[PDB]
Order: C-alpha cells, then structure tokens, then sequence
RNA sequence: GUACCGCUCCAGUCGUUCAUGGUUUUAGUACUCUGGAAACAGAAUCUACUAAAACAAGGCAAAAUGCCGUGUUUAUCUCGUCAACUUGUUGGCGAGAUUUUUUU
DNA sequence: AGAGTACTAAAACATTCAACATGAACGACTGGAGCGGTAC
DNA sequence: TCGTTCATGTTGAATGTTTTAGTACTCT
C-alpha cells in the first residue's frame, strides 16, 4: 500500500477510474471499465413484453371461459366447422332473429376478444377527427345515438368494406348493452333458460386494477393486500424503525395548525406569540368552526388588530389562508354527533384508512373494523370522500413526543427533537473492511444511474484491496455537467451594460421569478424558440399559450424508435396547424416538401440565430434541429445515442452520502468530493490538449484523470479560499465571506486553474488498461420476432418471400428497384399476367418519377385498382415477392399446421464460443443463446446441442482445447486480440469481432476508411495460433489455461 | 448550508391495470390456369377484405382473476480458510499464478 | 524443364438487406419548484 | 462561437465479386 488518491468518472455506457499518487502528484493508474450500456427503454420493453404477456394470456382465460360454456349447453362440438362464419353479420342478425350454434359461439368469441376502453365510460363530446380514442368513442356514441355496435360495425361493413382500425374503438358500455341484447335474444332459442344470461357477462366484466399487483410469484409484487400498504411508503425520518402516516391525519392537522399558530407574529404590548390559553381559545372557536379560517375571524378572539398577524403558511390559491382542519369539518358537515368527533385517536385512523385506499368499498369496510359509534347510514355517505390521499414525512410516535409541550411554548418544531436527542438516518460501519454494497438501494432513483453507479463501489473495493485505503477521492458524474456554464450564461450575459442587460434579462434570467419551474417544457420551448415555431417562424405570444392553448401544440421532434428520448431535449412547440400533419417528419424532411411555408437554409439560419448566443441551443438538441444523413434508417437511431443528457441532483447525493457514511465511522479523515462538469469543461478548454475526437474508450479516462489532478489544484493556488469552501460546502464565518476569494471570471481562471506541468502526464499518457464486462446472464434476447414465409422454385432452393406495403405514399421509391431492376422477381410477374400489364400500364407512364402511384393519383385523383374484368378494383398497397435463398434459419415450421411451404425466423444470437487445435488447424464451436436449459435456479447448456456443433464442424478428438470466450473477452489471433462481438455466421464459421483500444468505427475514421465496421473473420485450416488471453478489474493483461469447456452457469 | 415539517403543483422512476391493432396459414367471394367450341367443369394462385388462429427457444404451475425471460457475479485458475449444502459445491477471506529488472 | 491457356475449385474483401405498434389510468416513492424555521 | 467549449454512431444472414492455387494440355 502506497499513498494514492483516487478519481473517478461515469457515464452511462462507461465507469473511468485515474489513480494518482497522494505526494508528488503522480499518475499511478488510468484506464476505463465497460460495460452493457442501459436506457430506460430496456426496462420498459421488458414491461411492455410482460404486459402483452398478460394481455394474452387472460386473453386465453376470455377464450377458456366461453369454450367451456359452449361445451357445457350443448352449444359447442369439435366435430364442425370452425372458421367461415362472419361475426358481424351475426351479432346484427341476432337483434331479432335466430342464430346458430356456431355462428353464435363465433359472434361471442369476437365479443370476446374485444371489450374496449373502461376508463372513458361516460365521455360526451364532438370530435376534432383526430386518432386519440375519447373522441373516436364520442364519432361512435354520436353515430350510434339509438342503435347498438352491432349495427354500425355490419353498416360499414356493407357499404364501405374497411371495417377496421381506428374506427373500431368503442365505448365499453355499448359492448355491454349488445351483450345484453344478443344473450337476451339467444334466451329463448335453445336449452338456455336463465343463468346463461348472467356468467359472460359477470366474467366479460371482470378487470384487474391498477393495484391488485401481478400474481403470486411475482418478483415485484405481494403476497397480501395490506402488504404493499405497508410497503411502498417510506419509513419514519428520527425514528427510522416505525412507518410514517397519512398526510392528513387529525392530529397531524392538529401538528400543522400548531405549527401555524406558534409560529405567529404580534405587535402587541405583551409575549410576542400566542399564549396556552389564547391558543386553545383559537382552535375551539375558529378552526373547529369554519372551514378555512379567515384572518378576519382570527383577531377576535384575542383582541388584537385584525391586521397584525404574520408568520404562516398559505393555501394554494397564493392568499394567505391557514391550514385547515379538514377531515374535522368533513366529518362535522355531515356528522354533529359528539360521541366520534371528541375522540382524536378514531379520528386519525379513520384520516389512515382514508389515505391508504383509494377504493369506495375497501373504506367501508376498513370503517367498519375501527368498532366506533357510527351506523351504515353514516359511513355509505363518509366513504365518499376525496381528495385525502398521501402520506406525511413523520409517524404518530414523533408527533406525540412533540405536542404535549407545543401547547405550551411557542418555539418551533425540530428544535423540541433535537433537546429529546433524536437524530435522523445515520450509518454506522465502524467495524468492516470494504465498502458494502447493502445502503446501496435507499440511494437509487431508476435502474440507469443503478448500473451506471453500482459497479464503481466494486471497483474502489477492489483497489482498496490491492492498494490499501486512500487518502482522497475526488468523483465527476454523468449528470453534473451544466451547473457553472449555465450559470455563466444567467450572469456574464453582455459587457455593454445598461440598455441591453436591464431589458433582455427578463428572458435571460426569466424576470428572476419561481415561475420557472411552473411553466414546463409546453412554454419553456416559447423562451427557446424565441416566441416562433421552429417550422414556420411565426408568432406564439405568452398570453396566448396562457388565454388561448388550442392555437399551438406540444409534442416530439423525433419518434422513440430511432430517438428513445423522453426528456426537455426531444420537444418543441408548433402551430397546431402544421403539428397535426407533422408525424413521422423532422424539420428537414418536412419543411424541405412540396407544400412547405419555408426552406431548410432559412431555418437552419434560424436555428443557429438560436444557437449563436446567450441562451443557444445545445449541441444535443442542435443536432436534433438540423438532421444527420438520413433519418429513414437505423444508423441514425443509434448516433443519436451518445450525444443525449440529463440534469438530476439526488443522484449525486445518494452515492455521495453512502460514501461520507462509510468514511466517518470507520475513523477515515478522507476527504470525499464530487465535481460538477461545468468546472471540468472549463479545465479541458484551457488546458490545451490535441484537436481530435478519434481517441475510443480512453475518453473515459483521460477526462477522468482531468478530475485526478483538479483536487491537487485546491493545494497549489490561494485564492481558492470560498472555491475550497463551496466545493466542501464549508459555512462562511458572518465577518469574513466578503474578503473570501472564489474564481469567477476568465482572467481568474486563467491566473489560478492553469496548470501545463500537471497535465502533461493526463492528455500524453498512453498505457491504460481495459476490461469488458463478460454479460454471462443466461436468457436474454435469443431471436426476432418478424416471421418470414418461403417457397419453392426451380432450383429446388428454399425463398425468403419479402413484402412491401404502404404503395400509396407519395414518398415510397422502393418499387423502382422492381420493375426497374428486375421485375421478374415480383410474383404476379409469373402469375396474373393480365393484372401485371395493369401494373405495367401505371409503371412505364410514370417511368421518371420518384413513385408513380402518387403521380397517378394526382392525374387521376383515385390510386391503383386491383385488376379485375371491370378494372374496378380496390386500391393496392401490399405486393409479396421473391428474396433470398436459406441457408442459417431457425426452422420453426413445427407450429404452424398444414404449411405447404416452411415458415422461418431469422438472425439468431450467439452466446459465446470455443475454439479447438486439431494438429496445426483451429476449428470452432458455438453455443447460441438457445442452448440454456432452466432447472430450479440455474440454468444448464444442453451439451446435445453443443456436440451436435462439434461434430458438424469435424473437430477431431484429439484436438487441443484452447479457450471457451465469451462477449467481449481477448481472442489472441495470429496478430492481434480481438473482443467477442458473436459468431457471425457458423455455417461459414465466418465470426464478427471488435478491436480493443478504440471503437473500430473511430478506429476507420481514424484511417478515413470506408467499409463497414465489421472485425468479420472465416475459420478454415489456415488458422495458426488462436489462444484465450484477459483482464482484471482494472483491465491488466494476463492469460488463462483453463482445462475444460466451461459445462455450468453461474448466476448472480 | 444540511436534516427537519405541512401545503401546492410538476417531472421522472418503479410497479401495476387496459383497449385497439400488426405478421403468417384454411372457407372464401371478387381471382390464375387448364380441359373445353363455348357453355361449363375443376385445379390452381396474384391482389383485398372478413370468419378462424399462433408470435421471442423454453421453464414451469394445471384452471389458479399464475408468473420469469433487456435487474447482480466479475479477471480466470490455483492455494488454502474453516464451516454448511453433502457425491461435488457453496460461503467468505486473503495470498499467489499474472503484467520492469537487479534483490537481500 | 518453364510457362501460357483454359478451365475449375475454392477462399477473401465487400454489398445488400431485415428488425412488433398506437391510444389511455394510478399507488407509492423519488426528486423538482414557491411559501418559514427550528437545530448543528 | 473569433472557439475540439455538456460530446459518436448495431446485430445477423445472405449474396457478388475478387483473389489465388491446382491441373491438365499444349507450347516452347
Ligand atoms: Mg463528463
Ligand atoms: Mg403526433
Ligand atoms: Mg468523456
């Protein structure tokens, strides 16, 4: 162990750690960990796959309970004619008249399958013809008006034809009373007399509630009801053992209206705050009395001036307004009876069981177990009550030890604590070794900065463990980066003084008002985008967004599929009338149209007007203003990864609590600071390093150890006094913060946090250490979910069959690659010959167009028809033809019954894999991420699979073993090492793999290059010398020789 | 400045609760072709729109208002460090075997 | 013996082509922001 | 922004073409 002071960096890709020495400010240590970057979109995908989970699988029940029913009245047989039975015909024909055994199990089946929205049950309304359901369900009651489902679905049906999509979503209630009417009218037709009519209808009603939880084995769930009513609040703050209580608990309110009246300020010629007797005086005659007691009805009580009371808190309106009793005047307006309202402990668990449901029979009962002196007739009308829901930060036990003496002084709240010696959530581990991981969970907000942080306590244990305790730890994060810029930007603002900076300031400091942080992104974009739409630069005045919202939208810029960004980056605020025809256009492809108010140039100069200055916008959101390439495709919906960002504060404090915890008991003087990244911006502006960005992984480091040596800067230079104090957040002594010296301005930072002989050592190191994250979980995301369908021809060869739908858009290209290219491909090309000359009439018309089908629909007002012997056919918008022939597949024709021709799914995903020496020549083995078999809590690789890949490789038995590799370990090959990626194609034995130093994209920017990045390598008798090298928690280098093929799986 | 209360609103997360749709196969009717003088017959087989009926390989539990599959090991292999699962393996601890050569 | 011809079988360097989707509602927690204030 | 000053870009599978060696004939 040697005296070393630690420096640590994270981002949501990378954690980066720089090691220096303590004495002579030395690096010691630099280099980068890796590991599998997380979005919030991952776990809300694997909400979204576990809901439709559900949905189906009660789906199924909804299938299982009207099966059985059939089966049950003889109703239902597997021995007829299951499909072929039109459902809308049939619930309409069943208004009046008979219907069949099976038609009318298919017309319940499909009432089955559709049960439409709940929670609009009661929605009247016209309708602005957009997609949201509230106003589709308000188009279908209005066109109903008299008529049922059933009626206008078979209508249009018969005359249009398109009787889906949109135009399906229907008021619950509707689906209901049809329901009635076809079981009512199906009573007398058959063995149903009168129970049939009931059970469906109970069971079409069932639903599960927003708080009844998943099922028993849940892993986020509870075994009981009352469980996670006790479970998702907090606990209590100075008694952190007990569970906190409802916010509007009786004698809570009874805490908050003595806090409101001993906080109270009197000018009179006695005490100046309230006496005992004053104050009981008070609550007995103005707060039990009315509802919210007026100041007015306050001073007469006393007999001090009516306008002589200060030192409260308000009610929302923003008047001074006291905190009311509310549950006791509840209670009283609809119950005098003295017997309950003179008893505060049944008042306050009547306020819990108020707080903790929300439901309107749960109340009742809970009511009814609190044995008090009510009847029914007073608690069917106390359990409608709203509006008294949440929990209050203490618990009944730290109220009591408060109140008692609150009556009779007059100091205020937490002092009373502090003389009873009550102390808040304190740590202690004065007596372990390493920093534990089990205070990690009360510091967490979302599984993001979860895996972005969790892992740097188990890399400082480790250079704990092999290098003692450190004397120093300085940490930059991922979400301190604009604090100091920012501020800047409010307070530098222009030197011209006078005219310019007392007139703009009003939207440079946004007038110095809290209303900041009231408006939200749907009027902060109005101060970001001067007042105009960014799409067509015209006006949207304040007042109009407060006095007129439905003349301006709030939406995206760019969709979640190529953008995943929820936060104030990805919105801005458009005129409704050119948001409503925006979609799935961003700026340059929309306003660069046919029909567009503006060009790209002039709103590109817009935006720079806006990104040229105080208040510009960031180079995040610039790049989301002006578009890269192409957004049409999946290279830019990864680009626009890197570059996002986020602002939070708990974050930073939960980890950095955690560490100060752990430092102080254990008799630690360490000092412990994180660092914003404003600061650091401003170190790695001046400190002059080389003008590239082709550098990869060690990024991560060299910005790291900027924040290694900033701590040393503390200790070099005198006039970091308040900095020092501000950034130990160290209390300033009343007679000497003014003479405290900070750095400020550029001339100070120029002066002071300039340091070229400490940094030759962080922009020129060169020896950092790597080592990537080996993602052995098991079960992960094994194969896509696209099937494809094949067909034969001549050669014999199997044919993905692709497809192409959607031909009406204007902007489709795509059919030039077929007739154009190729068009014996297509498959009317072979068959309908005639409906091909159709086509054909359209394609060689239009033949220098961008698509053909929009120019016909101009010229003739109606698209395509589908070929027929009076050419009036439907419109055409999907056309399957011919792909590629099929080699490496998963063959998944075993579900699908009676396929004439094999269905397929396509791009399986490699697991890892293993290499083998037989004599001078390395041959290869994959294990897929289907080779994994549950058991209890493990999971077992099927050696059958494996050895079935061993054996179709021709791998001798007297082949060498090397190495099993998994993701991302160091394959040492003939001349290199090379990281896992996957085994591209085993067939082939063609495997894709990635460098090491640098990403291999940067690394072909780093040569210019122009192939796709891709370490793509065929496995053949030419191999020579293929061998399993690694890295350690740090990423030192080393190699294993290991002697058999990894069989079991670890987990955890 | 931190912990501290109560109000108000806002955002996010977790976690839960939904409806509508999308992709591939039979009966189709608008289809393709054959035979046939055509009639007509069948058989195919491109576009559509409905009946039906399945969507990460699996594991379960077995009719129950059922769940998990994009959350952690940790650099691998030795050495022991003893104890509990008990064929093993676990659980930890630590040192090595591993990163410049002279070295007590 | 040594190489062009002509083909033939096979292996590297690169190209091209696919990815399941909307509208809602609500408990907690978390934090954010405005109101005042006590200890440490 | 006179300024490298919040800071990079997929995973699999199937083709097209390009590169070379081998073989036998035939030429010298
Ligand atoms: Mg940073
Ligand atoms: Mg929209
Ligand atoms: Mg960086």
């Amino acid at each position: 162990k040697r005296n070393y002071i630690l420096g640590l960096a994270i981002g949501i890709t990378s954690v980066g750690y720089g090691i220096i020495d303590y004495e002579t400010r030395d690096v010691i240590d630099a280099g980068v960990r890796l590991f599998k970057e997380a979005n919030v979109e991952n776990n809300e995908g694997r909400r979204s796959k576990r809901g439709a989970r559900r949905l189906k699988r009660r789906r199924r029940h909804r299938i299982q309970r009207v099966k059985k029913l059939l089966f049950d009245y003889n109703l239902l047989t597997d021995h007829s004619e299951l499909s072929g039975i039109n459902p809308y015909e049939a619930r309409v024909k069943g208004l009046s008249q008979k219907l069949s055994e099976e038609e009318f199990s298919a017309a319940l089946l499909h009432l089955a399958k559709r049960r439409g929205v709940h929670n609009v049950n009661e929605v009247e309304e016209d309708t602005g013809n957009e997609l949201s359901t509230k106003e589709q369900i308000s188009r279908n009651s209005k066109a109903l008006e008299e008529k049922y489902v059933a009626e206008l679905q078979l209508e249009r049906l018969k005359k249009d034809g398109e009787v889906r999509g949109s135009i399906n979503r229907f008021k619950t209630s509707d689906y209901v009373k049809e329901a009635k009417q076809l079981l009512k009218v199906q009573k007398a037709y058959h063995q149903l007399d009168q129970s049939f009519i009931d059970t469906y209808i109970d069971l079409l009603e069932t639903r599960r509630t927003y708080y009844e939880g998943p099922g028993e084995g849940s892993p986020f769930g509870w075994k009981d009801i009352k469980e996670w009513y006790e479970m998702l609040m907090g606990h209590c703050t100075y008694f952190p053992e007990e569970l906190r209580s409802v916010k509007y608990a009786y004698n809570a309110d009874l805490y908050n209206a003595l806090n409101d009246l001993n906080n109270l300020v009197i000018t009179r010629d006695e005490n100046e705050k309230l006496e005992y007797y004053e104050k009981f005086q008070i609550i007995e005659n103005v707060f039990k009395q009315k509802k919210k007691p007026t100041l007015k009805q306050i001073a007469k009580e006393i007999l001090v001036n009516e306008e002589d009371i200060k030192g409260y808190r308000v009610t929302s309106t923003g008047k001074p307004e006291f905190t009311n009793l509310k549950v006791y005047h509840d209670i009283k307006d609809i119950t005098a009876r003295k017997e309950i309202i003179e008893n505060a402990e049944l008042l306050d668990q009547i306020a819990k069981i108020l707080t903790i449901y929300q439901s309107s029979e749960d109340i009742q009962e809970e009511l009814t177990n609190l044995n008090s002196e009510l009847t029914q007739e007073e608690i069917e009308q106390i359990s409608n009550l709203k509006g008294y829901t949440g929990t209050h930060n203490l618990s009944l036990k730290a109220i009591n030890l408060i109140l008692d003496e609150l009556w009779h002084t007059n100091d205020n709240q937490i002092a009373i604590f502090n003389r009873l010696k009550l102390v808040p959530k304190k740590v202690d581990l004065s007596q372990q070794k390493e920093i534990p991981t089990t205070l990690v969970d009360d510091f967490i907000l979302s599984p993001v900065v979860k895996r972005s942080f969790i892992q740097s306590i188990k890399v400082i244990n480790a250079i704990i463990k092999k290098y003692g305790l450190p004397n120093d730890i300085i940490i930059e994060l991922a979400r301190e980066k604009n604090s100091k810029d920012a501020q800047k930007m409010i307070n530098e603002m222009q030197k011209r003084n006078r005219q310019t900076n007392e007139r703009i300031e009003e939207i440079i400091r946004t007038t110095g008002k809290e209303n900041a942080k009231y408006l939200i992104e749907k009027i902060k974009l109005h101060d970001m985008q001067e007042g105009k739409c960014l799409y067509s630069l015209e006006a949207i005045p304040l007042e109009d967004l407060l006095n007129n919202p439905f003349n301006y939208e709030v939406d995206h810029i760019i969709p979640r599929s190529v953008s995943f960004d929820n936060s104030f980056n990805n919105k801005v605020l458009v005129k409704q009338e050119e948001a409503s025809k925006k979609g799935n256009r961003t700026p340059f492809q929309y306003l660069s149209s046919s029909d567009s108010k503006i060009s790209y140039e002039t709103f590109k100069k817009h935006i720079l007007n806006l990104a040229k200055g105080k208040g510009r916008i960031s180079k995040t959101k610039k790049e989301y203003l002006l578009e890269e390439r192409d957004i049409n495709r999946f290279s830019v919906q990864k680009d626009f990864i890197n570059r996002n960002l986020v602002d939070t504060r708990y974050a930073t404090r939960g980890l950095m609590n955690l560490l100060r915890s752990y430092f102080r008991v254990n008799n630690l003087d360490v000092k412990v600071k994180s660092i914003n990244g404003g600061f650091t911006s401003f170190l790695r502006r001046k400190w002059k390093f080389k003008k590239e960005r082709n550098k990869g992984y060690k990024h991560h480091a060299e910005d790291a150890l900027i924040i290694a040596n900033a701590d040393f800067i503390f200790k070099e230079w005198k006039k970091l006094d308040k900095a020092k104090k501000v950034m130990e957040n160290q209390m300033f002594e009343e007679k000497q913060a003014e003479s405290m010296p900070e750095i400020e301005t550029e001339q100070e930072y120029k002066e002071i946090f300039i340091t070229p002989h400490q940094i030759k050592h962080i922009k020129d190191f060169k020896d950092y250490k790597y080592s990537h994250r080996v993602d052995k979980k098991p079960n992960r995301e094994l194969i896509n979910d696209t099937l494809y369908s094949t067909r034969k021809d001549d050669k014999g060869n199997t044919l993905i069959v692709n497809n192409l739908n959607g031909l009406y858009d204007k902007d489709n290209d795509k059919l030039k690659k077929l007739i154009n290219k190729s068009p014996e491909k297509l498959l009317m090309y072979h068959h309908d010959p005639q409906t091909y000359q159709k086509l054909k009439l359209i394609m060689e018309q239009y033949g220098d167009e961008k698509n053909p089908l929009y120019k016909y629909y101009e010229e003739t007002g109606n698209y395509l028809t589908k070929y027929s012997k009076k050419d009036n056919g439907p419109v055409i918008k999907k056309i399957k033809y011919y792909g590629n022939k099929l080699n490496a597949h998963l063959d998944i024709t075993d579900d699908y019954p009676n396929s004439r021709n094999k269905v397929v799914k396509l791009s399986l995903k490699p697991y890892r894999f293993d290499v083998y020496l037989d004599n001078g020549v390395y041959k290869f083995v994959t294990v897929k991420n289907l080779d994994v078999i549950k058991k209890e809590n493990y999971y077992e690789v099927n050696s059958k699979c494996y050895e079935e890949a061993k054996k179709l490789k021709k791998i001798s038995n007297q082949a060498e073993f090397i190495a099993s590799f998994y993701n991302n370990d160091l394959i040492k090959i003939n001349g290199e090492l090379y990281r896992v990626i996957g085994v591209n194609n085993d067939l082939l034995n063609r495997i894709e793999v990635n460098m090491i130093d640098i990403t291999y994209r940067e690394y072909l920017e780093n040569m210019n290059d122009k192939r796709p990045p891709r370490i793509i390598k065929t496995i053949a008798s030419k191999t020579q010398s293929i061998k399993k090298y690694s890295t350690d928690i740090l990423g030192n280098l080393y190699e294993v020789k290991s002697k058999k093929h990894p069989q079991i799986i670890k987990k955890g």
